[PDB]
């Protein structure tokens, strides 16, 4: 059973204080001045001295670990998501771009959506029955809690901070999904009164009814309300549900197992930016004129099936990281490729319930304000999708090098080539080997990565020397990665010491008000890898105004990349960063090939 598996998992550890502070100073060397570093060095010594502030905070964290299942869980969920007030669109909820399907008309679009729905329900059977296979990372069993948070759940806006509702294990678990077409929501039961799930054929007939019941695109796009600032949406949400019917419609959406978005046809765009527009459709919907209103962004799982064959999803981040999401994607996509079983006669099926919304002058105004906000967000988003066809994990592996480290080092090289200096860099590391573990930070900008990028562009340094520097940077990254997944990284630890100080009601330690800490936590490069058997890729907006958001799916012979930036910062450009990234990867392969290890 699930519980048995979870109880046997090790608990999130609290790293030794001095250990983390040492790693911290090392990670700072490449991104802060010598002056700033020397000062931080002093603060660190004082902070960790016997009988000092840091020691007391550390003991507090160790006590916290003794009284909780995971000392970090609640703090992280709160600081990273629930208390993050920016719209979840672009800034938080990752978009997922899946392989384009071959359907050429309404028939095929609905057939695929029906197959996808059946596929998700098949995956859900393992969740309900707790038969989901155990996963590993570094030869260690992984926490499976995230899988019990993604279905039949939804984020709920709150005036100060948000909350999340989960009905997967309620006395009466939801048996319906929600489907939105032309901004109109429908409540669709996907299980028979006997408990068995509907088949793809049966689901198709229902989607057909749903489509015919929403041919008109006149209804207000109430769903676009979910794309506004959380403080604003909290107020609009509270007003929206004052109405009996509206509250019931919202309730159905929140309880639904998941949402399926049947997107409308959109204006054909140039082939040189097609991929970018698809990424935009999955991330934000394209705008109030396209599909942004055909969504409910508070919903944990939203599957999008476009009119032109493109498909993907957007998920609310409070529930999980990408891997569990792709595990579902891989299972589902492979499911849509299964044969067509002999289908028995069509049985009587009820009419999918339409979830109506009563619009008032106030709600209408909120909707228009949301349209305006989103329009601004979209205009400011700069996306460049890059299909790196040259090679994938295959080359780095043939060189006895970690593909992920190779890619991260390449990104450090590309950034240095453009800006002439390194920058605070974030890469997601899974902490799932621990009970309820989410993530920690792998810092890609290091002493060794800086040494490599500097040497790489130095026309006075020999190629063979550059090869050594390259391998050393990759090894240093792999080492950091190994420590991160084992709870030996330091970022979540320092955050914990800061939150502990706040809770202890003591003055904010100088170490956290230090300029170096501010620099270290301002990630001009925020990245993550989300490996999948499916040839998909994910995307997300930068975490700082002057930064980039980069995600990739390294496959065997190619790598799918997404690069985002904000137009408000003249110093960043997604296309340029992508170009330099592609060239950095190629130059690194060239360098290594120019000097085989054997001779
Ligand atoms: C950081 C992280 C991505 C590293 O994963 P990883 O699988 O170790 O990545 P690597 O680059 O090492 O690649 C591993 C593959 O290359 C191989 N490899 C690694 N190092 C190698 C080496 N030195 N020589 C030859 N092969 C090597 C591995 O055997 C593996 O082979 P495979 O392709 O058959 O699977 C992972 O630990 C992690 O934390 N993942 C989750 C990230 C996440 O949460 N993302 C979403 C955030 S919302
Ligand atoms: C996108 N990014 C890297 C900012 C956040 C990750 O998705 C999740 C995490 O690293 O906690």
């Amino acid at each position: 059973s699930h519980m048995a598996h979870q109880d046997a998992l090790p608990r999130l550890p609290v790293p030794p204080l001095q250990q983390s502070l040492d790693y911290y100073l090392k990670a700072l060397q490449p991104i802060v001045s010598e002056e700033e570093w020397a000062h931080t060095k002093q603060l660190v010594d004082e902070f960790q001295t016997s009988g000092g502030v840091g020691e007391r905070l550390q003991k507090g964290l160790e006590r916290r670990a003794k009284k909780m299942e995971n000392w970090l869980s609640e703090w992280w969920l709160k600081t990273a998501y629930l208390q993050f007030r920016q719209p979840v669109v672009i800034y938080s909820s990752p978009g997922v771009i899946l392989p384009k399907q071959d359907f050429v008309d309404l028939q095929g679009q609905l057939r695929f959506a029906a197959k996808l729905i059946e596929g998700v329900l098949d995956f859900k059977s393992m969740i309900d029955n707790e038969t989901l296979p155990v996963e590993f990372l570094g030869g260690q069993p992984l926490c499976m809690n995230q899988y019990y948070q993604i279905l039949s759940s939804c984020r709920v806006p709150g005036p100060k901070q948000d909350s999340v509702v989960n009905f997967l294990k309620s006395k009466r678990p939801p048996t319906h999904i929600t489907v939105v077409h032309n901004y109109q929501f429908f409540e669709l039961d996907v299980y028979h009164s006997d408990g068995t799930p509907l088949t793809s054929d049966q689901i198709f007939v229902q989607l057909e009814k749903i489509w015919n019941s929403s041919l008109q695109s006149n209804k207000e796009p109430v769903g676009i309300l979910t794309s506004n600032h959380r403080n604003t949406w909290a107020k609009a949400y509270n007003n929206l549900i004052k109405d009996k019917v509206n509250r019931e419609s919202v309730n159905s959406i929140q309880k639904s197992i998941f949402t399926v978005c049947l997107d409308k046809q959109v204006p054909r765009v140039s082939d040189d930016v097609y991929r970018n527009h698809v990424a935009g459709q999955m991330l934000h919907g394209g705008g109030s004129k396209f599909n942004s209103g055909n969504r409910w962004f508070d919903k944990t799982l939203q599957f999008i099936v476009a009119e032109d064959g493109s498909c993907g999803m957007v998920y609310e981040h409070a529930a999980a990281e990408g891997p569990p999401i792709v595990a579902l994607v891989d299972h589902v996509m492979e499911y849509t490729k299964k044969p067509e079983l002999v289908r028995s006669p069509m049985v009587p099926l009820p009419m999918p319930k339409k979830l109506r919304f009563n619009i008032t002058p106030e709600i209408k105004n909120d909707i228009e304000k949301a349209k305006q906000n989103l329009s601004i967000m979209i205009q400011d988003l700069d996306i460049m999708m890059l299909t790196f066809h040259h090679f994938g994990k295959d080359f780095p592996k043939s060189e006895k090098l970690s593909p992920d480290a190779f890619i991260q080092v390449a990104l450090q090289l590309a950034y240095y080539r453009i800006y002439g200096q390194a920058c605070a860099t974030y890469e997601s590391a899974s902490l799932r080997m621990f009970h309820l573990g989410r993530t920690d930070t792998i810092r890609s900008a290091s002493i060794d990565s800086l040494a490599f990028v500097k040497g790489m562009g130095d026309s006075t340094v020999p190629e063979q020397q550059k090869v050594e520097l390259l391998r050393k940077a990759v090894q240093a990254h792999r080492a950091y990665t190994d420590r991160a997944i084992r709870g030996e990284a330091f970022d979540r630890h320092l955050l914990g010491l800061k939150l502990q100080a706040i809770e202890d009601l003591v003055s904010m330690p100088d170490i956290f008000m230090d300029t170096s800490y501010a620099i270290a936590m301002h990630f001009n490069l925020s990245t993550s890898q989300v490996p999948a058997k499916t040839d998909c890729v994910m995307a997300f907006g930068p975490v700082v105004p002057d930064g980039y958001g980069i995600c990739y799916n390294p496959m065997e012979a190619h790598i799918n990349f997404s690069v985002s930036a904000y137009n408000s910062c003249a110093e960043t450009n997604a296309a340029r960063m992508a170009h330099y990234l592609e060239k950095a990867l190629l130059d690194m392969r060239t360098l290594l090939q120019n000097h085989p290890r054997a001779k």
